[PDB]
């Protein structure tokens, strides 16, 4: 139970990198960047692939400016507390068509006519926070727990949690403001980066469904 | 003999990363970014620190938006051929003042009122290429070899070469167009990235001195 899906079509903002962790694990890192018509809103997301798949991807030798499709999951990480959500994939696929690129001052590029979709299903972790813009537009910050099963070194089942933050606007905010900790919910939207004082990767919701309690 | 110096004052364009090579060597990577009044011309340069110094720097926990001073060298690398020049440092130092930052669409930042200086001294590797813009401004592409001594694992002296490309404009181009392979030369200028069809880190010369042959 619980869903965790991200689909991106974007340009590699610059050449990806293959490196290693302190433990010797391969990590392939690329920034995928786009803007979708939904104003033209830009996004840039770091995508990581780990282990042998990282080496396999690196071998494909994709470069900055290449358009890719990526299927991935949102990965929550926590350290000393501070936290971040990033996109994890197993592979990307290069598009056969040549994207229309927009160059930024850093020499980074993004793809016009991109795609950015998230589908997550989990449970609310805490009573949500409702606020209003000065003009009276509702905004609700909602945090959900997405549970992942995995097998450790011993072959015993373990659980991992990803805490995913979502931003709901206007009617979506008003409709979901009565959600409570523990309530199951499904959220569809786009993956965005929201700046604060700090960075936060969030889901800007386009559709939300409270699930049967 | 031979000089290889880069001085940068800029903002970290985003959070730096500590990673490792396939051989387990620590590599600290940061992008330092600025624009200097000399129009306001932006630059973004990847700076690398290797080994224990990389770990030491990572411990300082500098973040995107922090202003730094970096003293470094230009490092030439070659693979299968293709090549790149990057900035190598042993440490950066954070400024005590808060920079005026300019944000790009990628969420990257650069520092206004930055500093970017290169001093190199080596020998011309090949007869230089002179071209003219349509309006008749001279441009000379000049490549020099900068020789570095080092000790290998056995304690024997070895040499390493860095091939550095420079762009000379107008009077500087006309003045230096008679340079020949082997001629010693000193070049001062700013480190830039020049796009082509590909990326090239080059020295845009502000002063050049032919040395006694």
């Amino acid at each position: 139970r619980g869903m965790n899906h991200v689909y991106l079509i974007g340009a590699l903002a610059r050449d990806p990198e293959l490196r290693y962790t302190g433990n010797g694990m391969a990590v392939f890192e690329a920034t995928v960047a786009g803007e979708d018509r939904v104003r033209n809103l830009p996004w840039y997301h770091r995508v990581s692939i780990l282990g042998k798949p990282a080496e396999w991807q690196a071998e494909r030798n994709l470069k900055g400016g290449d358009a890719v499709v990526v299927e991935g999951t949102l990965e929550y990480r926590q350290w000393e507390k501070r936290s971040a959500v990033n996109v994890k994939a197993l592979r990307m696929e290069q598009l056969g068509t040549q994207p229309e690129l927009i160059q930024d001052a850093g020499g980074g590029v993004r793809m016009s006519g991109a795609m950015n979709e998230v589908l997550v299903l989990g449970n609310v972790t805490r009573d949500p926070e409702i606020r209003y813009t000065p003009a009276g537009d509702a905004v609700l910050s909602l945090s959900i727990a997405v549970n992942e099963n995995y097998q450790d070194r011993q072959g015993q089942r373990q659980e991992k949690v990803h805490y995913i933050d979502a931003t709901l606007w206007r009617d979506l905010a008003e409709n979901m403001k009565e959600l409570r900790k523990g309530d199951p919910v499904m959220i569809m939207g786009r993956l965005v980066n929201e700046g604060w004082t700090r960075n936060s990767t969030r889901v800007e919701a386009t559709r939300v469904e409270a699930l049967a309690r």
